[PDB]
């Protein structure tokens, strides 16, 4: 239950590496099994720690577990769900990062939607921050994972202004809802996303800390380069103007939030896709890490759980896929 007096630079540098529980509670289903991967239990998450991963990220979708307004509550059975793994990871001895996910549905980045959006965050995130408010600041709270507007043009190129706006707000409602509720809370570390977790120039400038909170972190996701990563339209990586164009990127990052702006980032997701091409995806884990670990950045690999496609752990069986992944993103 202890938090310390410690600068968000340091506490990033003690994330160390991590690793996300994806396709799990995040599941877009009622029934978080959905997705292909099995209830998670403590000995998965043993194997995750003892691989030397240091942070927990537990992408979590509230949407079918919350009731209907003004109090839109959450269900208890929820709560321990998601408190339940928490603590697999609090024991051992790992940073836990608990979210708000795929939850775009009621959270609209639109003027005409933002009203009734700010009125079910507040309340959601007040819910949230209550049930874990006696943890201590290994555990953090990201308020909100890739805000946008689905189906838009800009979507996945750093939003309209109008959609950046209402993104700032709905983190000013999350903050504030949080920090309202004391406690640890108070202090707890909270992870800030751009715009849809954008690295975009207009996502970058457009960012705002509410209320210049110095217990906030960065969040951005930057699947780079993502024709490597997402599409797999190009499945080799490792030439020079390869590593030049990803250290550009995270230069970009460094230089706008922790040179300009004085604040620490992690960076909450990134991989890439498998495309029959484990020696490239290798050497591009090992270079993307390195890059964010000479910077101070906090890499979170994204694991889907499904070998042809993110995963790199085996729930199923206990075992690495992509032991080598794992080792060069820890290393």
């Amino acid at each position: 239950g202890n938090m310390r007096e410690i600068a968000p630079k340091e506490f990033v540098l003690d994330m160390g590496a991590g690793w996300n529980l994806g396709n799990a509670m995040d599941t877009y289903n009622s029934d978080e099994t959905a997705w292909g991967n099995p209830l998670t239990t403590k000995a998965m998450i043993d194997e995750i720690a003892k691989m030397g991963f240091k942070t927990l990220r537990l992408p979590v979708t509230w949407k079918f577990h919350i009731g209907e307004g003004p109090d839109y509550l959450i269900e208890a059975n929820w709560l321990d769900k998601v408190e339940a793994i928490a603590n697999f990871a609090l024991e051992n001895e790992m940073y836990v990062i608990i979210n708000i996910h795929h939850d775009e549905t009621w959270i609209l980045p639109t003027y005409e939607k933002a009203d009734e959006v700010k009125d079910e965050l507040s309340k959601v995130w007040t819910q949230i921050a209550n049930r874990f408010k006696t943890y201590g600041d290994y555990l953090i709270f990201e308020t909100l994972n890739e805000p946008r507007h689905k189906g838009t043009p800009e979507e996945w190129k750093g939003g309209t202004q109008e959609g950046r706006d209402a993104v700032n707000q709905y983190h000013q409602v999350s903050v504030d809802a949080i920090r309202a509720t004391g406690g640890n809370n108070a202090k707890r570390k909270i992870m800030v996303s751009t715009y849809a977790a954008s690295t975009a120039s207009n996502a970058l400038n457009d960012y705002l800390v509410p209320n210049g909170d110095k217990n906030v972190i960065v969040s951005v996701h930057s699947y780079f380069p993502y024709q490597f990563c997402l599409d797999g339209t190009d499945s080799t990586w490792g030439t020079e103007a390869d590593k030049t164009a990803l250290l550009a990127e995270l230069d970009k990052i460094r230089d706008k939030f922790i040179v300009e702006d004085n604040r620490a980032v992690v960076m909450g997701e990134w991989g890439s896709t498998f495309s029959d091409n484990p020696e490239d995806r290798l050497a591009h884990a090992e270079f993307y890490a390195r890059a964010c670990a000479e910077r101070g950045i906090c890499p979170i690999w994204w694991d889907n759980g499904n070998v042809d496609e993110f995963g790199i752990f085996n729930r199923n069986t206990l075992e690495w896929n992509y032991p080598e992944i794992a080792e060069a993103i820890v290393k």
